[PDB]
């Protein structure tokens, strides 16, 4: 059972940013208390695994929405606003999408590839537009996920070696094109340790942006550690919002590398203060925070760990309240 009389989450940081949460369609019922702890907290949901491609293009031109309304459904009814993730990733996406479909044994032509890329981004876009209207809530999209390599390079995914290094363009037109009113985001992971990928993602999207192709938005991941070094998130941030783009946190969650002890937990909560402070104090850049996950039991992260504000009984942990 979840604290009904805390705070909610969110309305603290409403002179600020929206704080939203990723979400299971199975996690949605009035009853349910992971539930009750999303429509309390958050005034932002996004799909944590029922828009990946994988989840909406299962086999081709056999489009799988449900999953996905469920959760806009919810969000309308919560009055939440929500980010689209994803478009184009080279995980949880169907083979199918690179092999000739004449000789599976053999990959797609570019063109194919592009085309079907087009169609699968088109249909989506289309389809939330087309059902929800202006009662749709989302607000942007991860056009692209994790399109950098550790080293700073591209990754090598079936989509780099099909088409070459412009599908990112590519991608940010079809998008475009197909709903002006979304704001587009490329999203990463570790480019707010202010390394090599920072250094990339910064070098990327200024090339990008300077040729014309519509990215509105770098979305940082920040899968944390209790060690992360604050100052290079700050540096970090600083260099990527210098970019002229909207700067989203969309997948907030610290590992804690197996030390789940109540000392461990004190650690979190005055890393998780300094974290939303520098947060707060980069508002003229951050547009939105998201935790990955609403509460410890349902984290992505293997066990054992406790990377959120909620524990796994749900309740409010000493980083809830050192934030708050
Ligand atoms: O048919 C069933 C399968 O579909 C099911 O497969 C599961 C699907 O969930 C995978 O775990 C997900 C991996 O992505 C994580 O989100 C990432 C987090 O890192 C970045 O922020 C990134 O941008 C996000 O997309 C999700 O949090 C996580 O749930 C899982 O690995 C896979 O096995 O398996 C059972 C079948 O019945």
């Amino acid at each position: 059972t979840i604290q009904n009389d805390i705070p909610d989450l969110y309305s603290v940081f409403k002179d600020y940013f929206p704080i939203g949460v990723a979400v299971d369609p199975s996690r949605l019922n009035d009853a349910d208390p992971h539930a009750q702890l999303t429509a309390k907290h958050f005034n932002m949901l996004v799909a944590e695994n029922a828009m990946k491609p994988e989840s909406l293009q299962p086999t081709e031109g056999n489009f799988t929405f449900d999953n996905a309304d469920k959760i806009v459904d919810y969000a309308i009814a919560h009055n939440m606003k929500m980010r689209g993730h994803t478009l184009l990733w080279h995980n949880q996406v169907p083979d199918w999408f690179f092999q000739d479909p004449s000789d599976p044994s053999k990959p797609a032509s570019r063109d194919l590839l592009l085309q079907r890329l087009r169609t699968h981004i088109t249909t989506v876009l289309d389809h939330f537009k087309t059902k929800y209207g202006s009662q749709n809530p989302i607000i942007g999209w991860d056009v692209v996920n994790e399109v950098l390599d550790d080293n700073g390079n591209l990754r090598n995914s079936k989509w780099l070696q099909i088409i070459g290094p412009d599908y990112i363009e590519k991608a940010f037109e079809y998008a475009h094109e197909a709903d002006p009113s979304m704001k587009l985001f490329i999203n990463d992971y570790n480019i707010e340790n202010n390394g090599v990928k920072t250094q990339a993602m910064y070098d990327l999207v200024k090339k990008l942006k300077n040729e014309g192709v519509p990215i509105n938005g770098i979305g940082m991941q920040m899968h944390i550690s209790i060690n992360s070094n604050i100052d290079n998130i700050k540096a970090s941030i600083e260099k990527l919002a210098s970019l002229g783009v909207e700067i989203q946190v969309t997948a907030l969650d610290m590992n804690m590398n197996g030390d789940v002890s109540n000392d461990a937990l004190l650690k979190q909560a005055r890393l998780y203060k300094q974290l939303f402070d520098l947060f707060k104090a980069e508002k003229q850049y951050i547009t939105a925070v998201v935790f990955w996950g609403v509460s410890d039991d349902v984290s992505w992260l293997s066990k054992p760990n406790a990377p959120l504000l909620f524990d796994s009984k749900l309740q409010a942990k000493p980083a809830y309240w050192a934030i708050v």
